[PDB]
């Protein structure tokens, strides 16, 4: 802590995901370019806004601007595409007819909640529709209504047949299919619905990395998820989202079940006390990190951003210290969707990552890590772990993994190496799915399988010793550490070669 | 991996909360419900206001907290603290005609002015600042930053008495803003005619502490010392380290002062704000080796300046500022302007609660003795013995007799879970002593007995009563008790380990 | 502990006290006042008495002749050295006789000899080359044709070529020198023997009547035999200390219920080294010392540390090994037998304990093992535990030249002993038997106060205390400039520990 | 928490030396050392003659090559040679009287120089063989006499002789040893006699040297030049057996192959008390610094007339191991004592027992922390090969190695997995002894045509060693490493493998 030097620049490759949530502000081909080149990594698709169609043009125009660089696959960078389910949640209408429009609301103003379906697209400042038509049985004179992440407190005044009646307790801006809080009382939503079912079966058609599921309760939630996606979406990753009390208590057996952990602070912060998520993220990021699978921090990290060019003091704070407390992804959501300054945005959780890891001390980690990780006889494993250390010990320029499904790889970054995992595969869903995993640079080979498989293997090292050199990871004199397998197909990995760069 | 999110905290709050006052806190009636809230060291800030408001602030804090006098047990002293202007630079007042706020977009021409005629008279084309040598100082390129760094400019024609620069980030500009300038060194005085005129009303009026703004190196701190004097001699000297020589140079001033605030407001501009959480951790951790109270300041909870529930990268922020090793946490905006104040000082109790909650305080005490070097000290080896004496059996609280305040510092330096009960009858000791973490004083009236043995028991009741009453400890509980052989200050050497009567 | 291993100096003098306490066994080489006299100087600490040798008059003369010699130095109380007496039990054993009527006297067997076992009383003081006698009379059933018996420690081995009705007729598998009375070990076999026998009876009765410190209960095997010499030893010897010896597979096999139910532990090697395979003694020695440790109850390294000084004036080099990693291992005593009790250099002997002793504490890192005991230090709500952890870290903080701890039964100065504070524990007490049981325990200098008490209990605090710091000055723990902590309580009686105090000493 | 009952591996990682004389130097006899875990063979050149020695290095080869039809179960058997040094030696006792005269406590003693006592020593009257003891000697100076049990002290100096009085009495033999402590002895660091039997050893291929009373560097650097280059690859072991010895121990280390602590002499040079602080020291910055460290004399010293050892011997043996020591040595006890299998067997008992007492990890956690960050290939493979062979359990790590160095390199970093060094190299195979855990197997296949499948064939035969003595079975994980082309220098690859 002491000896932290604040005029030692850092290294040019950032180890920590950027995930950006695509809307409004972002979804045109020049945009999203851009916003490649300032490191984005993944764009998240929120399927609470939206139609199919909307999302759809987006997805077109995410892949439209990533493959213009597709052309130099050295330099190229794959861009993963994450579908974010509705889940079981409350949500609003369209203001005025639009995804867009805002009405200013005002403390101490009368607002009537209604449940009836013509106004799902005509609310304004004096009527507001909801989704959830159980409401007024589950709702007290004097309860408390939260309104998109909490940001709009309501209070029942009058409780009707069919509508209820509530006073502003806060003023502020509100905008379209804005979700609803309800805590302590007990919603009946099923973890899969209907409309779950339809953008999930969306998802497998349009080709998505990953799946973000909101509001995952229990273990029986993430099967529901897995079973819809089923044999055509066996590779999808699903990332179980946390964001109430009952997640909370019951992630140990969520973490079991998924493919990763999205700590969602928005609606987690107003279902538990806003004070006590801080601790939910630090035990959640440290239980994925034990368990070797991505966990992503996510949801206000630079909020003040959607209308401002430059964070706060808290908001850098907070980017930071969820990279130094192990996080794989850190997440960006209105500031990309919404805001006046998206590409600013990025750049920002690009320099504040880059050093955050600089600050890492990652002997100290990977010691820990190392004798917290159990004995396997898994040959992968060992191998890993062997790299890892081999690389803390010669000063490494990276660690060069060849890997079909992505799992060597995983298996390195777990063991947190200061050198970059330069992770060479011909699958290019494992490409963008790699950018869940804290550390890994996943580069697409496309060269022809060669005719003998031992050139096979030496011209994809070669390719990956060109792209560090590219990317000013290592240059000719340096130590590099090379992970292959003694036969083609997944779960062969057995070889630690250390190497000087050609 | 094993912290707990349905486990509550307990009943004591260790870290400091410092509140800036103004317009939205500064009723006798607000004043109240601050303290209440948790409010420990009331803030105020002289970059803004007469001496004649500033003394009215002051009566008012003091009449709010001496309505509590009338029981000494459930007493909570509230310091009062000056914070200095500075070499500060200041924008001029936007024009009486078109908006209260002058929109400057990206890319076009904004002329820096010095002349006094246009002083009044600040628009998209023309604006002016209070530092007369700034052309002296800045160069073609340079960037000039505006309103908490929000607007940012470059200078593309470096004139005689005028600067004609590129709007490179836009905004709205408003009145009287501070400037900034990284990279430049402004040739301002560390201590101003002004700075000096506010350090004496200090004195004057007693205040307990000095946040001195923008302190470079070490001798700014000894000017501020001087000023200050032989009356305010007993009164701390916080150096406020905000801009990149005071990072630099930071060793000698913390040497110097009797404190640090970390202020990120203006430091986040001076330097890259990718580079304040290294800062911030860095200073933080320098302090608690060293024994001197330290400061987060600036922006902690500053969208609740219009919300009534933080961000969560607020709610983070606060947290680990806290886990960080910060003995004190701060509101400016926050308290001072905000729409809710009280919300804010509430918020910053929860947070800090749970993060004390949080803090494996055994490994903390033991990276902190292992660090801390031997010495001669009877009452540096009476607090090391008393902190590992409070964790072997996880006493209530650790009962410290002080004069000046040093011996209940000494404990607070190892951090102990205990909560430090510091029996004192100096006034000016009970308010400094909220700079410490884990130290909640409370000041004895009582007569001063003829026997000194007898004196010492009173004492010691006294902290016995406060602490049933505040739920520290109960009646079977056991507790750590700190005294001396002899009166005067210096002489703590005596531990007892004593049940609750 | 790599880093701090390279880094240790022969070049660097001890500087400080012994800590580690000395036990000597007694016998014809050390029995007279003069040669006692010359080993309390040397650092004697405890005198051990073995009964499976001699008589009750035997050792009450041996007693007398201690008490004799140590209080030689009561003159002056300030260098008044304490000595503590303890009594080694026969226990559930099996002995051989007299070798010519004499307990000193000596055969020498040869290897390929042919030696006959006889259960015949009239053979118990005639034992030679020939014949050998001894007391287990169902010796016939547990052991069978092929079967090895061995003699002393395992020093001679025996096979059982004809076995018969009431004798045993056996070949001497390797030479060595025969003695008086000496143990039998039969690993394997199914022995019968009480815990507490009729000569063990007779023993621990004559030791309540001698006013003994210690006991040091041979052969212990389970919890229950523990218990048995509790109750045998009664409300009479409610304070006589018990030492369980662990000399067997079982007493390892149960030593946290035997280490729960005793005051302490004694590693028995000679026994030990015989009934379980000889490589693996050092295991059964640390974990056994590491546990006492923990546990903060005395453990005692015994046996064949300086074997060949019995005869040289000089120890081998794995002697001189053994001593000093006995007491890096974390033993709060160290022990001698055969070497003061019949060799040729009884001096020389405790002599070089205390050297090795010294150097080895010298090397101990204090700093790591305070630290691993005190994170393994149990919570708790005794106000005497807390105030002696507290004055342990504060000794680590200003270097103090001792800790200094008034005390009656001695818990209190015990309490601090366990987390092994660097400063010598200078435990002052007007209670003499408390004075003596002290040895027991690592790092602390019992200091016996012969003064009236005070009208006034404060005065007889500081009187005490000033006591504490006149043996403190004279025997060069501290100047007159240094800083010592003082531990006292609030009020008179037992239990009361509470204060901690910084002083300068005057 | 250490448990008794918890049985130990069947590979034992201690090094064994055992010192030959005519306890042990039969045929016969030797072929039971090798069986009961012999693995080094030390000659003393304090005694015999060329002629002698050369008949022990031939019959301790006719022994170990008796086993050399089954290269599967074949184990190298080294050769090493102690020198006898700047040695100070008595004469004889002369014929009348008793084979032993008894020096009493208090008694005068005449010590002489004239070439005419040299066979006529007596209680009276003794001789030795340093000429210039008297002008390196003061009155008050101690002589201490036949491993330091008989001490005296001068009280009269003259040009050629000396008056003493005993201190520490007893039974005083012929050509018994002398130390002189706090003394400058001025004899040379290898004498003309030393000379002759360094070039003796470089003739009859011995794998070692025990370089004794070495001083200093330069000390070393004699003997380097002395073996020269027909003797390069011959290591020193450096033995430390006085107080120089100790305080220029750094440069000493960095100059030799290895360490031996003497504890012999050393334990009359400096204080008995003293010699564990020297043993702990030495053997930590030893094993620091990746070199072997020997733990020597009277390990066992009462097992020259006893069948089993005592209490004290026992854990010294056990303390040995779990200090770090690479090799752990028995001098009389297999020379000229009663029962020298007996104490080889005794020796692998304890090894056994202390080795599977160590926590492993942890050691290892703090030998790689006090490993420098290096460019070396060689050196990463080794580290990640280690920390793999924790992570997996492994039943070995196999290295393909030519010079040993690959081995070493492991070995340092004490991995609980014995290290199977394959060799083609015999010389290797034999000095491999001289570290913790490595066991030198001698492929003697013909150089396959197919390099790849030369690397092959030596793994499998690996594998087969690992499975017939027992280390591993068919369904087991293995560490193997291997390096990118021929020769010495290449080990870059680590390859976690299914037992065959
Ligand atoms: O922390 P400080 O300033 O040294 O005060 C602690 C002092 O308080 C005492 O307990 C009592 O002193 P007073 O009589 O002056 O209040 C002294 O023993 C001790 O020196
Ligand atoms: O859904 C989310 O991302 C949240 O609630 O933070
Ligand atoms: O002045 C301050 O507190 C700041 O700039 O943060
Ligand atoms: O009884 C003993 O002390 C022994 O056997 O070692
Ligand atoms: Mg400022």
């Amino acid at each position: 802590m002491c000896r932290l030097d604040i005029d030692s620049p850092p290294i040019t490759a950032r180890n920590t995901g950027i995930i950006c949530t695509i809307g409004p502000a972002s979804r045109s081909v020049e945009t999203l370019k851009e916003m490649i080149k300032s490191g984005m990594n993944v764009a998240r698709l929120n399927f609470s806004h939206g139609t199919h169609e909307y999302h759809a043009e987006t997805i077109k125009n995410v892949r439209t601007a990533t493959e213009s660089f597709a052309s130099d696959p050295i330099l190229y960078r794959p861009v993963a595409v994450a579908l974010d389910t509705k889940g079981p949640e409350i949500r609003t209408g369209l203001i005025k007819g639009s995804g867009t429009a805002e009405v200013e609301l005002k403390k101490g103003a009368t607002l009537k909640i209604t449940l009836d379906n013509a106004y799902m697209e005509k609310c304004d400042e004096n009527i507001l529709w909801l989704d959830y038509k159980n409401i007024c049985k589950v709702v007290e004179v004097g309860s408390k209504i939260y309104v998109d992440d909490g940001l709009i407190s309501l209070q029942v005044k009058q409780k009707g047949a069919d509508f209820l009646v509530t006073e502003v307790e806060n003023g502020g801006s509100l905008g379209s299919k804005k979700g609803v809080n309800l805590p302590g009382a007990a919603v009946d939503l099923p973890a899969v619905s209907e409309k779950d079912i339809q953008d999930l079966k969306f998802g497998v058609e349009q080709d998505v990395d990953m799946v973000f599921a909101s509001f995952i309760r229990k273990a029986s939630d993430v099967h529901e998820v897995r079973k819809v996606l089923g044999e055509k979406g066996k590779n999808i990753k699903i990332i179980s989202k946390i964001e109430n009390h009952e997640g909370v208590r019951r992630f140990d057996e969520i973490l079991e079940a998924s493919d990763g952990i999205m700590v969602a602070r928005g609606d987690l912060g107003i279902e538990i006390p806003a004070e006590k998520v801080f601790l939910a993220q630090k035990m959640m990021i440290g239980r994925c990190n034990r368990a070797g699978k991505p966990v992503i921090c996510a949801t206000q990290m630079l909020e003040s951003m959607i209308k401002k060019p430059r964070p706060t003091r808290a908001e850098g704070s907070d980017v930071a210290n969820a990279v130094l407390d192990g996080a794989d992804c850190i997440m960006l959501s209105g500031e990309t969707a919404k805001g006046d300054y998206p590409l600013e945005a990025v750049r920002m959780q690009n320099l504040i990552a880059r050093e955050a890891e600089a600050a890492i001390y990652h002997l100290q980690l990977f010691e820990e890590l190392r004798r917290l990780a159990p004995i396997t006889s898994d040959p992968t494993e060992a191998t890993a772990v062997g790299a890892v250390e081999a690389s803390f010990k010669c000063c490494s320029g990276a660690i060069i993994v060849l890997t079909k499904s992505g799992r060597s790889a995983h298996q390195v970054a777990r063991y947190r190496p200061r050198a970059p995992i330069i992770a060479v595969t011909r699958n290019p869903q494992t490409a963008r799915q790699a950018h869940l995993y804290r550390g890994i640079f996943p580069v697409l080979c496309k060269d022809p399988v060669q005719e003998a498989w031992a050139e096979d293997v030496d011209l994809r090292v070669n390719f990956a010793m060109n792209v560090g050199k590219a990317r000013g990871f290592f240059k000719k004199g340096d130590v590099v550490i090379v992970l292959t397998g003694w036969r083609p197909g997944s779960g062969f990995t057995n070889t630690m070669r250390v190497v000087p760069v050609p």
